[PDB]
């Protein structure tokens, strides 16, 4: 939203968190956590959860616009407060093919998400596809990113077009805290490529840059931002019309976000750590459902998740230890959360709501969500919350958006 | 402390937490918790937990007090910082006996109390026991008070005796206490001291049990509604004492806030303290089954359900029946009933058996996140780290957070 970086530009401490999660109930989350204030919520896909073919969800962009309205509706949070985002648009996904099929795709592609009424577009063709040369030439990265750019533009329709934004630049290295020479040259490359092609007002729409401000995570380790070692690059965007875009930005503090935000790293993207939260409420239900349910009708879905992970690993295989034990404990408390691409398998969604049932219809004791869920019991404690399932587990992805919201608000 | 009271009535907002805990490690906590701060720490017994004969921990009144010391010395505590209070000290413990016999375990009970530096005086004499009327006339509770309170004062040093402090009444139902009753609690023990010849005494009496509308059971909290208690905290103001409230454990942060502010200002905690160290056991059991071999296990809630079930005497007019509910209360009733068996010989071995396995192994993030979530954001923030005792400490200090937000 240009109305909100604008008052970021004004000098208003003031930032987006945009979600990056295709799970459901982080969706009615993120929904549900704003829908009394006036803000503008920010969801986002990539090109591999959403794409022409379906990416690995089974959605169309146009698909996924309908699964986040029709969340929306259920919440009451009107249609036109949401902002849909594209994450890494480009030849991502295509990459193992030649440079004209990969950019024949990724051109039907952005156009996709613009005629489905994405309106924050990351351009990110910086990969090199077969035949490239590695890593591609700057002005490669720009000229790629021009042909999106002009795609883009030409599908949007007049209203489409004037609130569309761009994103450039990526957070991949070419933790190294981004060079400003190297923002600044991706700039000047960006500019000269889009002069070319005629693209001055979209130009103009290019809102922000993708940099690396000093965070990340891996599976038992956060790297925590250091504004000191920031202070460059947070001043070098003062003087452009563009705030920055940080990625992978879970697991910080919310002082760090509030820095961030301070230093101009606006639009802060957040994916594992909301699924990371609802994971922790669904074991620790899990756990509440062992002790309280009869043993002829329990779910079992923890066993049922730990088998369906171990019998088809490719969505974590390569993320995570050799050993037997620390495999597992890797799975289930990797800050990683390759977890998250299991939920859609059937019999992980039917032992979980099984479990839900179950626990629906007796009342949790107070000491077990104490025990399990301790930061709801005190929710609980100071009538806040009630202990029925489904709000248990928004409340855990609330405190994810909590820390958010403490950075990007006033 | 009468200087902190004397600050309450002169219009400051101030409390004390009383801590009415045996375990080492909520005394550890309480002591460490207020280390670096000028703040005194009460401590209170009960006779049931300390006694003449032992009580259930085996410490007369002088053993529990070098218990204390003990763990005062290696936190670093300085010894004079510490209040070690007597809780509902009267014949509770011996109801069963006739009055004059029940009395007596008294009038030596409250002595030895003194004799060992208990500076703080719970008098409560209001059970019946056998042969009594229930319930018994408040004339008699007074007169009775009256006996505990000379017992008392016939045994104090010149020193001592300048630094008693008395509390009566009780919390226990004859729903918020009446005005009314709580005005003649206070008349009936003016007048059954007074003749008694305890005038001096008197003026000693720094507090009032009452019920402001606190209370827990094993899945229920009531909690506070200040403007319940309002006519009870103006009735106290025109007095020269204070209201001390018991089972207090498991209210806000500004429920405890708003308790002081009404003059609740002496607040005592238990179960929560315990109920918050057995949620940190609880959490490194289950880290322990997933983090060390398999052949290394101390199969520590193994071992304390099983001793629990077997010797149930501490919790079985607590919980509930069948099988299943029954263990659901033994592990989380609010009751906290599984407190009683922390000093059982298996339990002792297999929690340190634990404590000996986790400490050599290095906690990941993840699990501390998923079963100490508010440690977590501790070490989070750099204020804590992942070491098994750091982790039960901190757990404890959340409950004092609690109180300290209400009282400081």
């Amino acid at each position: 939203m240009k109305t909100l970086i604008a008052r970021h530009k004004a000098g208003e401490h003031i930032g987006i968190c945009s979600v990056c999660s295709a799970h459901p109930l982080v969706i009615e989350a993120a929904l549900a956590f704003d829908r009394n204030s006036t803000r503008k919520v920010l969801i986002e896909a990539t090109s591999n959860q959403v794409n022409q073919f379906g990416g690995y969800t089974g959605m169309t962009p146009a698909d996924f616009r309908e699964f986040v309205f029709a969340i929306a509706d259920k919440v009451g949070f009107a249609r036109e407060r949401i902002i849909l985002g594209g994450d890494h648009l480009g030849p991502n996904c295509w990459q193992q093919e030649n440079v004209d099929a990969a950019m024949e795709k990724s051109v039907e592609l952005v156009k996709a998400y613009v005629r489905a009424g994405f309106s924050k577009i990351h351009l990110d063709a910086s990969m090199s596809c077969a035949g490239d040369p590695i890593p591609l030439a700057p002005e490669t990265v720009a000229e790629r990113a021009a042909v999106l750019c002009f795609a883009a533009e030409s599908v949007a329709t007049d209203c489409q077009r004037e609130q569309l934004s761009y994103v450039i630049g990526t957070e991949v290295p070419v933790v190294h805290i981004t060079h400003v020479e190297d923002a600044a040259n991706t700039l000047r490359t960006h500019q000269k490529a889009f002069i070319a092609r005629g693209l001055t007002e979209a130009l103009t729409r290019v809102i922000a840059i993708v940099v690396q401000p000093g965070v990340e995570f891996d599976h038992s380790n956060i790297i925590h931002y250091q504004p000191q070692e920031a202070q460059a690059l947070a001043q070098w965007i003062e003087n452009t019309r563009m705030v920055y875009e940080a990625h992978s930005t879970d697991y910080q503090t919310r002082t760090a976000y509030w820095e961030l935000v301070r230093d101009h790293f606006a639009i802060l993207k957040v994916g594992p750590a909301l699924t990371f939260a609802l994971r922790e409420a669904i074991f620790a239900l899990a756990q509440i459902e062992q002790e309280l349910i009869a043993p002829e009708n329990r779910s079992g879905c923890l066993a049922v998740i730990e088998e369906v992970m171990l019998d088809e690993p490719q969505y974590w295989k390569k993320y995570y230890r050799t050993g037997f034990n620390d495999s597992l404990l890797d799975i289930r408390y990797s800050l990683s959360d390759r977890i998250r691409y299991y939920w859609p398998h059937s019999r992980i969604k039917n032992s979980v709501e099984t479990m839900m049932v179950n626990l629906q219809g007796v009342d949790i004791p107070l000491g077990m969500i104490s025990q399990y869920l301790p930061k709801q019991f005190e929710r609980i404690q100071s009538g806040e919350l009630s202990a029925i399932p489904h709000q248990l587990i928004m409340d855990k992805i609330y405190d994810v958006l909590r820390a958010y919201r403490y950075g990007c608000a006033e």
